[PDB]
């Protein structure tokens, strides 16, 4: 597999919008490379429990179905990754904070490529398979047909990305991008849509992406295959989680009587709005209410426009399927007397991010609250992040050259 | 204001229809009696934002709507309030655990009712509103209109419960019922359905069913009714709970070679599955995976048939609209040598309870860890839960009694 994340500070710093050349990449495999000359003949085939089975080239998929401009935050289920093995090694990429990025996507509607082909009263799933081939044969997975034909959702096959012919690291020439739901999902290279009344059985579907019980040990999980044929445990939608990105890691701040803006941005699955984000100074005895900025919104307010040929029809929709950004100016004189930042979100389920981890298998969905901790030295503070992506340097690094127990009630810290 | 609860022994044992005797109650003021011979003149008005404002009788719903029959969990969002109470005392009916009931319910779908007046393309909501009269006017809410247009999610104009025409407590005769959401929304009485493209105005919108964020005290919200005008704090979908039922409070048990089963139930808002339930009987180090029944399935399974006069067709969802059961057989060697149980789930969007309280002024949707303490007295085992409805006798006034400080890192309870 390849696995590229962008640096944190870059990724925020880009803002609403995450440049192409930054956006992060996960391959199972070999990328099947297309040359230009050859993108508008992609043929992808639409078949199983449906009236009208048909294929379709990418040429006629451009004009014969509505073409829409949509943008959408692409998460990796492995965010956060590295967290988790700092406390017991496992296996895979050791994502930092950064496997996650925000496009405007550009192609047409899933549900109605499904729909043309008239999907039985029965079928409950759409299976998607690639043209990539890694060591276990092609990847595919599937996603709920319901999902496909709910508007709220904008479950899209995309063929541009920033208003660009997509990369071949993206999934050149067409993609499903699936919003409000891991990337595993969005299957690159998309050669086949089943439509069928069951989940996939491709073996990507049942031996990645999934959040297996914390009691279950990865040497159970090698001897018994069942742990990873349970539906309820395969990944869909994403879980909250909220990052601090300022300070950034080893930021030195003068403590002054000046206020310090703390920031960051959240995310959230299923299309369900962030209602509130909400940071700590004294390890969660108090919390103080950041400002959110969903920038989602400025394009559901614009009504109807056109970005690259489609129509961008965010107006249309209630669901929140980009990230949002948050802001909470504290004095420097209060985080002289701390020892930690803390940040979590509840969402309009009232559903809020645990204190305590869920160490899994995969490592995967790790969302207990982002902790920055607080150095003081001298007149100045420095902050530090939890991991650095490919390095040491974080607090969780420094807990354990102290001897420290991270699942700790104080996150392996003294006392 | 009238509340209710059943005996959350009683409730448990009643299986997963609880007869319509024992099923909550809460009305905000006075009921509205109807009585049998008024009943098939009922008129609801359809209007606002549509092509075609309508009134209906009863009677005439029951002829020219398609009818069914649905099991459905309603709950509380004052649920587990009393918990909430024994931290900081707050305003509102101190409910234990069993601020929730599940019934048959039977009628039409108000998406149907809705459909036929023909929506604008920019309505987003549609309004509720009570023929009762409580302290501040007829009571109103609301809720999203591509959420009544959703097969998934069921919502109903129910005039039967459990195949017997409403009581008054419960809406007689016509009321909405929503599942996955708080039994706020589901306006019993049901006058005036109104189309709009923005949430109610409804005095009862406003001031009740809303998770305020938890640094705003009741000062705060009594003294700024900005507070209370966020949408992202009115609740609608349910957040997640689970709740041991089994051991009851003060039961007592032999210490031998055998296993206790330990057992409760769980539910979840927005028709998401609870896909795994874990108990820990050592604080949260370790947990263990419980069995789980999910009784909706069965129906699910059955394909359509009628009860009562309506259809049942659970078959075309996978949506949880239900609560479900769980059991753990733990031996009562292992219990003997533990503190407490604790059990929480988590959904299939992998969003858990929380371990920390999330106190707030209207104590609403207190889904923390539900513990049961476990005294040892010489050759048996005592259990504890927390509180007890409308009486002393659980742990929380035992802690309160032995000094401590609910909300530290173990309950309060000595080291
Ligand atoms: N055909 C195909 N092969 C893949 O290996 C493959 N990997 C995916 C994963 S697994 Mo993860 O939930 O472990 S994030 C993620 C992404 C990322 O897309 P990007 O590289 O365009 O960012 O595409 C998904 N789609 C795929 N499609
Ligand atoms: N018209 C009307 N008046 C109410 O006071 C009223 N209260 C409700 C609340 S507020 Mo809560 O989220 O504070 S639970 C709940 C229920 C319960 O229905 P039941 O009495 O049939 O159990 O109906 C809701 N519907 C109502 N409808
Ligand atoms: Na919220
Ligand atoms: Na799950």
């Amino acid at each position: 597999p390849f696995n590229s994340e962008p640096p944190l500070t870059k990724l925020y710093d880009s803002g609403f919008l995450t440049p192409v050349s930054l956006h992060f990449v996960r391959n199972h495999g070999p990328v099947p490379y297309v040359p230009d000359e050859n993108i508008l003949d992609w043929e992808v085939s639409i078949e199983g429990m449906v009236e009208t089975p048909y294929k379709i080239k990418l040429s006629d998929i451009m004009e014969q179905f509505d073409i829409y401009s949509t943008p959408v935050t692409m998460v990796c289920a492995g965010n956060r990754r590295k967290e988790q093995n700092m406390v017991k090694k496992g296996a895979g990429f050791n994502w930092g904070a950064a496997g996650t990025s925000t496009s405007l996507w550009t192609g047409c509607m899933l549900g109605d490529v499904i729909g043309k082909a008239r999907p039985s009263k029965r079928a409950r799933f759409v299976w998607m398979e690639g043209a990539d081939n890694p060591a276990n044969g092609a990847y595919g997975t599937c996603i709920r047909l319901s999902w496909c034909m709910d508007p709220e959702r904008c479950i899209m096959i995309a063929y541009q990305q920033n208003g660009e012919w997509l990369h071949p690291d993206h999934g050149k020439p067409l993609r499903v991008v699936i919003p409000g739901v891991i990337g595993g999902r969005s299957v690159k290279w998309l050669k086949k849509l089943v439509v069928s009344d069951r989940p996939s059985e491709n073996w990507y579907h049942y031996f990645d992406n999934r959040v297996l019980p914390t009691m279950v040990t990865p040497e159970m999980a090698k001897s018994d295959d069942r742990w990873w044929k349970d539906e309820r445990y395969a990944i869909y939608d994403l879980n909250l989680q909220t990052i601090i990105c300022k300070p950034e890691n080893q930021q030195v701040i003068k403590i002054s009587e000046d206020e310090y803006e703390i920031a960051g941005f959240g995310y959230n699955g299923g299309g369900v709005r962030i209602g509130r984000i909400e940071v700590s100074l004294d390890k969660g005895k108090s919390w103080k209410l950041a400002d959110i900025d969903y920038p989602e919104d400025r394009y559901r307010e614009a009504g109807y426009f056109r970005l690259f040929g489609g129509l961008v029809n965010v107006c249309d929709r209630m669901s929140c399927l980009c990230w949002c950004f948050w802001k909470l100016k504290v004095p420097l004189s209060e985080l002289a007397r701390s020892k930690d930042i803390l940040i979590r979100g509840m969402d309009e389920r009232m559903m809020v991010q645990p204190r305590t981890m869920y160490w899994n298998v995969t490592s995967m969905l790790n969302n207990w609250w982002y902790r920055v901790a607080i150095i003081r030295e001298g007149e100045s503070l420095r902050f530090e992040h939890p991991v650095v992506a490919n390095k040491p340097g974080g607090w969780m690094d420094r807990v354990k050259a102290e001897g420290g127990d991270i699942l700790d009630n104080n996150w392996g810290e003294v006392d």
